[PDB]
């Protein structure tokens, strides 16, 4: 529907819409697993330090998990997929408007390129690469990789600024210019990995602007991932960029649903949901980042019995935690950091720090991060979906961007580094800053925020032996993988469609 049919402000909210719900189509994929959002963290998530998938034997699981994938990835091609499309709509947007000078047009021609450049910004971090095309058509798409794409979103960016709103003046939901900066810094920091050349000073400057903006820091990090997160200034005041998502209205099981229902299982108390799937779970690495020593980590002791009865109810179950000191609160409190919102208590059963063999949702702590609780404690609008807003752009990554930019040029960086530190109450501030604090401080600010796997390739730990964390690369305690792991491979499916698409190096 174009011309007189095309409906430009209906397209435009779409275009938002495609951040954080799945349409209504490629073969043995359920719905719920084509979103942009579950896609796209699954690739920056499963197969790093931060979590498992618990039931591997869902297709691709075990691949991602250990960095062993091939070329015909099918979660690999969901991604690919999903981000192509989500492109093409915004290229159609974008051609119909063409021309179009009026102030409205400018500000969503801006914002849609925005959109757009984002996304390119996924095919750049997954692929080092990707099938470009500037205008919607029936032309193939031809390969722009490396620099050239690294310097294509950088230029839109550039170009799209002056029409976007001045920071958090934009309704709730939509890119501002801190956005725009935001994604700047990321790709400056990252402008060495795409490029071969850093760019750190770019990466501060831009990190400054966007700290140097209306936003700030939430005062109670666990709010940031709240139901209410979208009625709440406090954690508003920092979310640069919200994924909406809402209990009745915008469901989405690669949505907020996914981190609150997948990390969830019957028995633990405070669900925040009627469905707890049990999928995803901490693996040893990561409950590390707030436990230096995992013997720190508040546990039930192997010879301590779990009752058969008499913890039914999130009452009873909170006063076995408590007498074996392992409810949530405690993990925080031992922990010395808020962030610590991790779960060990006996809520649906035994769980491991570490496993020797994965076997399910317990053989590793419970990530609680996500939940569907408003702060205020009223009610959420629905028993089952989630009405937590997806914080994807939190001003805290301008902090450890410039903290890491800072600390790569050879300065002192423990001033942004405590920034996050205090505003998380914690007990250890940091004296001096080294590339294991960062990466390890990336972890604890950003984990289960779909980030994770860019970072560890930034830092070159990613495939090689300079971090090994358990089942890393398949093994127990971790093992290296080829170095071309660092990049997805082409889905095989579109390297035989589009001749213009060349593989990655070490890829078949
Ligand atoms: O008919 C269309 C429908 O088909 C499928 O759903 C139906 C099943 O095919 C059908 O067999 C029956 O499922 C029951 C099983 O038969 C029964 O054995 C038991 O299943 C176990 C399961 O075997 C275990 O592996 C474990 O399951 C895990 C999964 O492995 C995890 O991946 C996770 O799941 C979640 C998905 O990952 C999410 O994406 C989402 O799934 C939704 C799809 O994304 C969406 O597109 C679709 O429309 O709805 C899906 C949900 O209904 O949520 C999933 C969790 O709900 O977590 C689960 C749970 O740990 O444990 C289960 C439970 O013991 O029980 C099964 C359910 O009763 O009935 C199914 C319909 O309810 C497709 O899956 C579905 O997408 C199609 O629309
Ligand atoms: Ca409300
Ligand atoms: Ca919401």
């Amino acid at each position: 529907q174009t011309g007189g049919s095309f409906d430009q402000q209906g397209v435009f909210v779409k275009g938002y819409a495609m951040l954080g719900v799945t349409g209504q189509d490629l073969d043995g994929q359920d719905e719920g697993e084509s979103g942009f959002y579950r896609t796209t963290f699954n690739c920056n998530e499963l197969p790093t330090d931060e979590c498992l998938w618990a039931w591997q034997k869902n297709q691709d699981i075990p691949q991602l998990t250990s960095i062993s994938w091939s070329p015909s990835s099918q979660r690999t091609e969901w991604v690919y997929v999903r981000l192509g499309y989500d492109i093409t709509q915004y290229n159609f947007f974008l051609d119909q408007t063409e021309g179009m000078t009026d102030a409205e047009t400018l500000r969503q021609r801006a914002e849609i390129r925005f959109l757009r450049a984002l996304h390119y910004w996924y095919f750049l971090d997954l692929f080092g690469k990707a099938p470009f095309k500037e205008h919607f058509s029936n032309d193939l798409p031809v390969e722009k990789k490396g620099t050239e794409l690294y310097t294509y979103i950088q230029n839109e960016l550039n170009e799209i600024e002056a029409d976007m709103y001045e920071p958090r003046q934009a309704p709730f939901g939509r890119a501002d210019k801190a956005a725009n900066w935001l994604l700047r810094a990321r790709l400056y920091l990252n402008a060495g990995v795409y490029t071969g050349q850093t760019d750190y000073a770019k990466a501060e400057e831009y990190a400054s602007k966007v700290i140097g903006s209306a936003y700030k820091l939430c005062t109670n990090y666990s709010e940031l991932f709240m139901a209410d997160n979208d009625e709440n200034e406090n954690a508003m005041q920092e979310i640069i960029l919200p994924i909406r998502q809402d209990g009745v209205k915008t469901r989405n099981y690669g949505g907020s649903t996914y981190l609150v229902c997948g990390t969830r299982v019957a028995g633990m108390p405070r669900m925040g949901t009627t469905n707890g799937w049990s999928c995803i779970f901490a693996r040893a690495a990561m409950v590390q980042k707030f436990f230096s020593n995992l013997e720190d980590v508040p546990m039930l002791p192997a010879d301590v019995e779990i009752p058969t009865k008499g913890l039914d109810t999130d009452e009873q179950i909170d006063a076995f935690d408590a007498e074996h000191g392992i409810r949530t609160e405690d993990m925080i409190k031992a922990a010395g950091d808020d962030r610590a919102l991790l779960y060990s208590g006996v809520g649906g059963g035994r769980r491991k720090i570490q496993t020797d063999a994965i076997s399910g949702f317990t053989d590793g702590l419970s990530i609680v991060k996500w939940q569907n609780y408003r702060s205020d404690g009223k009610p959420v609008s629905h028993a089952t979906y989630p009405d937590t807003d997806i914080p994807l752009f939190r001003l805290a990554e301008a902090y450890l961007t410039r903290a890491e930019a800072i600390f790569r040029q050879g300065g002192d960086a423990t001033g942004d580094i405590n920034e996050l530190r205090k505003r998380a109450n914690c007990t250890r501030k940091v004296q001096t800053v080294t590339e294991q604090e960062l990466i390890d401080e990336w972890a604890r600010e950003f984990y289960l925020e779909g980030r994770r796997r860019s970072d560890l390739v930034r830092f070159g730990m990613f495939t090689t032996n300079k971090y090994l964390w358990d089942w890393k690369g398949g093994a127990m305690n971790g093992t290296s993988v080829a170095s071309y792991y660092n990049k997805y491979p082409i889905p095989v499916s579109d390297i035989n469609n589009n001749r213009n698409m060349s593989q990655n190096e070490g890829y078949k």
